């Protein structure tokens, strides 16, 4: 006799849980994350901003990381997502809990987030994580400011139909520094063509590839730093080897165009 399978745990690389300290990208830019998952601190006279939180159990963390650079719970205002998958938006119904902080996403995100990522177009219930609503929706191109830090929202569906670029300028030795936060452009264990909970599928992804090599772009950032060929682990010349947004678009194409053909083999 046989039994049905024990839940499966959704588990990770040991670097994605490696706790890191504050890592400066710019004046008001902290990496407070793990060294293989961003979480991005953006600190304002007026409050703080999280970019992602990374995985479930990094919520602790996160708020240590916080700590350490001054920001208590009352002081974080607002969570921004990439998207709402459980290595990104993990702890953020946690946060939600202990800190002041509100969330602002796209509807597709906030229908993902409020299901803790359960249901998934692609990995059903494989990767979930604790639900959390949203406090606010936002509209492609829709800004929001927090200390005069203005943020834009740019869709990018594709990984997640709800995935989202982030960008904002700040500065670094006295002048603006325009960053961007791309979301992920992989596609891992996909169905593309013909997907019938994702009838546009390609259609989106070729889009966002558009999108995301013409964002304001000096320097980008990725929710896998990886993808954008950052070295979270590499101290001072963690950056030096990032990618621009134009060569981070061209690479995902690539690998894109080359899963098409592979599924079309397959
Ligand atoms: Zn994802
Ligand atoms: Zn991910």
């Amino acid at each position: 006799e046989v039994p049905l399978p024990q839940l499966r745990a959704y588990t990770v690389d040991a670097s994605w849980l490696q706790p890191m300290a504050p890592l400066q990208i710019a004046d008001h830019t902290w990496q407070i994350g793990t060294e293989d998952l961003t979480a991005l601190l953006v600190q304002t006279p007026d409050g703080a901003v999280l970019l992602d939180g990374g995985m479930p159990q990094m919520a602790s963390h996160l708020l240590d990381n916080m700590k350490a650079r001054g920001v208590t719970p009352r002081d974080l205002r607002l969570i921004l997502l990439s998207h709402a998958h459980a290595d990104h938006a993990g702890p953020v119904a946690e946060l939600k809990r202990r800190t002041g902080a509100k969330v602002a996403a796209n509807a597709e995100s906030a229908v993902l987030l409020a299901r803790g990522g359960s249901d998934d177009l692609h990995f059903g219930d494989g990767i979930t994580y604790p639900p959390a609503n949203a406090d606010r929706i936002v509209m492609d191109g829709e800004v929001i400011t927090v200390g005069g830090i203005v943020f834009t929202a740019h869709f990018m569906a594709g990984h997640t139909p709800g995935s989202t670029a982030w960008t904002w300028t700040d500065t670094r030795n006295g002048k603006p520094v325009r960053i961007a936060y791309a979301d992920s452009l992989s596609a891992p264990g996909y169905q593309l063509q013909g997907n019938p909970r994702y009838p546009h599928l390609i259609e989106d992804y070729r889009r966002s590839f558009a999108t995301v090599r013409a964002l304001p772009c000096d320097v980008l950032l990725t929710p896998h730093p990886g993808a954008s060929n950052w070295d979270y682990a590499a101290g001072a010349r963690a950056g030096a080897k990032a990618l621009t947004c134009k060569a981070y678009a061209d690479a995902a194409e690539q690998k894109f165009d080359g899963q098409l053909a592979k599924e079309t083999a397959g």
